[PDB]
């Protein structure tokens, strides 16, 4: 179970330092929350992370999926994808999928193809569809959806097994908090943590997840 | 989920003190592990637990499923079932199921019909069948099986969903340790904890679980 921590560009160096010392394996750069999205500014953030021994996830969340408009997102994806371990691209950004797959593949890097739903856990055929499409476009499918009950959590985790393979599963909200820890036995390879004492609904602080990972998962 | 603590007779009163101060809801009397099985020695313990305001699970495990031989077993069951909130009888002990249901039924108490496999996690149809049988005998089906991979944990949890209802799910061993926490979202109403140190692989200290429950299951 790789632990990732999302970070914007405020206090980067200190936050990155805390992330590394507390046991984070990855830093997800939420470029959509950056105060500067220029090519070299983002590139520099990528290198800093790598210099600390951690991996990166390049994310530029579109407005539709909870992010905000980034005028040069296409440039950033195409030019910095080869410099990031993982690049998270929304399944709905169909025009970039093939392009980004070719670029990352040639660079020996990985694509995370995501789907977000902040309102509910979609019906089973949607869960399977998102997984299938993510796989067909050559990436690691990612499903992050709001759980409105514990059953939604159980449903997401179990239905996802019907589309065998490496994936990333997140049931958002207080009900889905357990998914951030248990998702691993169902095939979820990466989990996300808040840097410090996490305080959006359903989140688990990095330090807590690190302790939990050694407690529950055997080496 | 209700947290239960299995206890032998050794230092009973002192351990019941810890279990109570620490947050346990139930104390599982592992009579098959008691040195004195005499009716009143056991009927006294059952009463100690209640005076401290906690619930009880009467368990006289058979050697086949990890327990021991207990002469007055039936006696203990027929005479003490109506006094314990819960009584755990093995599905394999076919003769006692019917009358034990009737007893606890008349007394307004509950029955837990268990199955153990210290070897492996049986095939899916067996997981489903044990659950069905537990239900048709009028009790809370309980399945505790050894996980030999993380996949075994996911399979146990997901397949059990196919037989909807209240139940108790346990993937034993270090691989299945997460099931003691995550089982709840799959319908597992009770989880078992070691009073203090995990003296066997997969066990989780009572204090650790009380905290984990608060963190993950506020709702």
């Amino acid at each position: 179970m790789l632990i990732a921590v999302p970070l914007d560009d405020t206090n980067f160096s200190e936050n990155l330092k805390k992330a590394k010392e507390k046991g984070a394996d990855i830093v997800e750069l939420r470029v959509d929350q950056f105060s500067d999205t220029s090519l070299n500014y983002v590139k520099e953030k990528l290198e800093e992370v790598h210099s600390q021994g951690l991996k990166t996830i390049l994310t530029i969340r579109s407005p539709e999926e909870g992010g905000r408009e980034v005028k040069n997102r296409e440039e950033l994806f195409e030019e910095l994808s080869p410099l990031s371990d993982y690049t998270d691209i929304e399944l709905s950004s169909r025009g970039l999928l093939v392009k980004l797959y070719n670029i990352t593949k040639e660079a020996g890097k990985k694509l995370i193809i995501s789907y977000h739903n902040f309102e509910l856990t979609p019906p089973n055929w949607i869960i399977r569809e998102v997984l299938r499409e993510g796989y067909r476009y050559g990436g690691i499918p990612k499903i992050a959806v709001k759980a409105n009950s514990y059953e939604d959590v159980a449903r997401l985790l179990c239905i996802s097994r019907q589309v065998e393979g490496e994936k990333i599963l997140i049931s958002m909200g207080d009900y889905g908090k357990i998914s951030r820890l248990a998702g691993y036995v169902f095939g979820s390879v990466i989990t996300y943590c808040s840097l410090e004492k996490a305080f959006a609904p359903g989140q688990i602080p990095l330090e807590e997840m690190v302790e939990l990972r050694k407690k529950f998962y055997r080496l």
